[PDB]
């Protein structure tokens, strides 16, 4: 299963330059870089993409690791084996350009059977914080399963189908893990942090509490457990373009009872730590390790 | 005129916790730290960011700068005597979780008379590569000067108005300085970088060259001079909130030539670094240095 672009210009340039992760097909040997690469892990922060990328090296068996988009501040990208570990920032604008451009530079590789992860952090609806929640379908604030973007004057549809089967997979291998509370749900992806979730302590709020409770019981209603803000855009883009994709998020709070992040600590940099627990169960049962 | 917010429920709150720009009411002195906040500068890069910090004060007459988000990767913020440097990342989202936080921050620290200034890159429509825009109007993808969200399951329709005086101002500023080309246009805001602004090199392209040109020519037919990720959110929210805002990004390339950024090194850092030159004009001018 080859990773494929849908594009017939591509094929008519000389040179690809992507620009957001500062590499090319003329400056780089991409296929000899990139093409055994099996896994891809993607997540906003890039101190924590750095610490999942150390924290994996260790976990494939390996006894500071150098960032191969060094030369720009927009993106950071470790690789350790088969595992690629890239920052994607916040919002479907920016995981979008990075995945554009990784798409791009994975089918320059020449890459095949591909699974991405995108691990990260997410508000709750009535589940305990803490809670890693793995997405089976990914749904925008109309708890619609579609991603739209405009496309020069035009709406474009996606489907954000999301990998059943490897969904299936994270729950079997989540079930191993001592206390690591777990469970498969829908996933909302907004473009607003505070108007866009319901949050009543934004720059702006016209809506009620009222108003913002009975929408998120909504949405627990449609199957909904969890919100952040990159899973449409990214399953719409990967499914189409030959990678098996997977959204494993932890919750910092339930919004049923808050809307501001108020936690020890300790215990953020636990919950922060809990996707990528799964994600190396996962690789190491897949390699054989 | 003072800086405020549009949400009643704020002041029901005890504390106000700025998770993304890792700052509070109940952790910080905001009226000692903001209060006299007059200029604020923002951009994507957080690198970019830092340099513009570190040449404004020189500039403001004085002879490493401490990032007041040093506890967060997600933002980067400098204060160099009445002027605050803030990075927002890329796209809509990103920059609104930062201006949702910075307004409650300035309207904590009771700001008043606040300038706000967007600078970063553009892509061009039929103008000179290197070219700095000041915006008048900030536009979507249907050439609209609206600025559309979703809040709960409606959506709510915004007026992207930037302050007149303010972008005529800075263009009287641009006249003074050498081999400096600036224009005042209307400025394209898209989601999307790739099949967002009708570019042929993404991982995704279902239209064609001649769709793509059309498209652009429309564009300036309409008055669009440029196109980016973030003017449309930053100038419905600022204005809507006391702050007297402007858009000042410079062109690095054509697009009725070209899609991929294609600079020699040392023409893209001069091309990166003059909208900082406007903006130190202006606040000099401002302040009578
Ligand atoms: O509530 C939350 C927490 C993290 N990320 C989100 O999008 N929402
Ligand atoms: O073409 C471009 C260049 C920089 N930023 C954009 O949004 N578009
Ligand atoms: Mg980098
Ligand atoms: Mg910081």
């Amino acid at each position: 299963r080859f990773v494929h672009v849908k594009n017939p210009y591509l094929d008519l340039m000389d040179e690809d330059i992507l620009y957001h992760l500062d590499l090319g097909t003329k400056t780089h040997n991409l296929p000899a870089m990139f093409g055994d690469v099996k896994f891809v892990c993607v997540g906003g922060s890039p101190n924590r993409m750095k610490a999942f990328a150390l924290f994996m090296h260790k976990e494939l068996g390996f006894e500071d690791i150098k960032d191969i988009c060094a030369g720009t501040d927009r993106y950071c990208m470790y690789k350790t084996g088969p595992v690629l570990a890239i920052s994607h920032g916040m919002g479907i604008p920016s995981i979008s350009i990075m995945l554009h451009e990784l798409i791009k530079l994975l089918h320059h590789a020449r890459c095949c059977d591909v699974t991405i992860i995108r691990i990260g952090t997410s508000g709750g609806i009535g589940i305990a914080p803490g809670t890693v929640v793995i997405t089976d379908i990914a749904v925008d604030s109309f708890f619609k399963p579609r991603f739209e973007q405009v496309i020069l004057d035009n709406i474009v549809t996606r489907s954000t189908e999301l990998d059943k089967e490897l969904s299936e997979e994270l729950f079997n291998c989540s079930k191993e893990i001592p206390n690591f509370p777990t469970l498969v749900g829908h996933t909302m992806c907004t473009y607003d942090f505070y108007e866009g979730q319901g949050r009543l302590d934004g720059a702006l709020c016209s809506f009620s509490r009222e108003k913002k409770l009975d929408y998120l019981k909504r949405a627990f209603k449609a199957g909904v457990r969890n919100i952040e803000m990159e899973s449409t855009v990214f399953a719409a883009m990967c499914g189409l373009c030959g990678l098996k994709a997977a959204v494993v998020c932890v919750t910092l709070l339930d919004r049923l009872d808050c809307d501001q992040i108020n936690l020890p600590h300790d215990v953020l940099v636990e919950y922060q730590q809990r996707p990528q627990l799964l994600i190396s169960n996962f690789i190491r049962r897949r390699l054989g390790l």
